[PDB]
């Protein structure tokens, strides 16, 4: 049989655990796949073009992380699935010689979650998918950032958008930014009244999460969402031949 290349585009990329869990699946499922799969971390220059590099490297599939998720959306020949509402793409597959973009953050996030409203900190690709998913569940959603970038997107979703921290209670406080992401005391009142502090970062313990832990607020890091979204991308990487639940169990064991 034959060799197929995959990877994860990101800057930075050193700390990504996608190659670990995807390589495990490519090894485990190789007879069903009927190819030899290998998944690399690919550090992309900021100035670079996701589509051109995908093609030049001859990949069959890829994941996309910070800060490239919205750009991935703009440069795909074709967008399918919930990605169409996400304004962001974290999953790339070569299909009929066309670069096709999907989003597995949205469902991956939903699966990671064991809530009436939410506050999202951040405005990038991850924040965009989570707001889409959470509006889709009938939650009230507020988005807080320093500038007004992404206004249009979140406002058309029907999110409440803010640059000053709203004086309100939220069940979910979500750190989807790229130091603390807010004034310590502001973050403290959010936690005091919040039900879950949720941070998309994984593999290390962020200031945001230390502070919640410190204040006895229930907290969750990005590990579960990482594995679900990876599992889901894998399903797309297999031509839909290995279901995400199978991928998911292998990916959980290795981690
Ligand atoms: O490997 C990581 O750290 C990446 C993290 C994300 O945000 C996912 O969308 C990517 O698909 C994978």
């Amino acid at each position: 049989m034959k060799l197929k290349s995959f990877g994860v585009f990101g800057n930075p990329i050193k700390h990504s655990k996608s190659p670990l869990i995807h390589n495990a699946c490519f090894l485990t499922f190789q007879k069903e796949l009927r190819f030899l799969g290998h998944y690399h971390p690919i550090l992309l220059p900021l100035e670079s073009h996701i589509k051109s590099e995908f093609l030049h490297l001859g990949l069959s599939g890829a994941n996309v992380t910070l800060p490239f998720k919205e750009r991935a959306f703009q440069v795909c020949d074709k967008i399918k699935g919930i990605a169409l509402e996400c304004g962001a793409v974290n999953t790339l597959v070569l299909e009929n010689d066309e670069l096709v973009g999907y989003n597995t953050d949205a469902l991956g996030f939903y699966l990671s979650l064991k809530y009436q409203n939410a506050l999202i900190l951040g405005a990038g690709g991850s924040a965009k998918a989570l707001a889409c998913e959470l509006k889709k569940q009938g939650l009230q959603v507020s988005v807080l950032n320093r500038s007004s970038r992404g206004l249009d997107f979140f406002q058309r979703l029907g999110c409440d958008c803010f640059m000053e921290p709203p004086k309100s209670a939220f069940d979910l406080i979500i750190n989807a930014t790229s130091e603390l992401p807010l004034n310590k005391e502001v973050l403290k009142g959010y936690f005091k009244e919040g039900k879950l502090a949720y941070d998309l970062a994984y593999g290390f313990l962020t200031p945001f999460l230390s502070l919640a832990k410190e204040l006895k607020t229930p907290f969750q890091d990005g590990k579960d969402m990482l594995i679900y979204q990876a599992a889901l991308s894998f399903e797309k990487f297999s031509a839909s031949q290995i279901p995400y639940s199978k991928a998911f169990e292998v990916m959980r064991s290795v981690f």
